[PDB]
């Protein structure tokens, strides 16, 4: 599929490290399954994945907001 934000790049199925900063603090989050375009690097996630990626983004607020 061609990437639906860029128009020029295709989407292709992987698994990816992802930088976050929530409130000052960094993490990456590791091991998140998705497509992601090649060109842009725009993330597309289903519901499993997007459940999956979404524990680790809360998981990672919860305890920068209980420090
Ligand atoms: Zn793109």
């Amino acid at each position: 599929m061609k990437c639906p934000v860029c128009h020029q790049g295709e989407m292709v199925s992987g698994i990816k490290d992802i930088p976050y900063t929530f409130r000052g603090r960094k993490t990456v989050l590791k091991g998140i399954h998705g497509l992601y375009c090649v060109h842009c690097e725009e993330s597309i996630m289903n519901k499993e994945e997007s459940d999956a990626f979404m524990a680790q983004v809360k998981a990672f607020r919860a305890s920068v907001n209980a420090e």
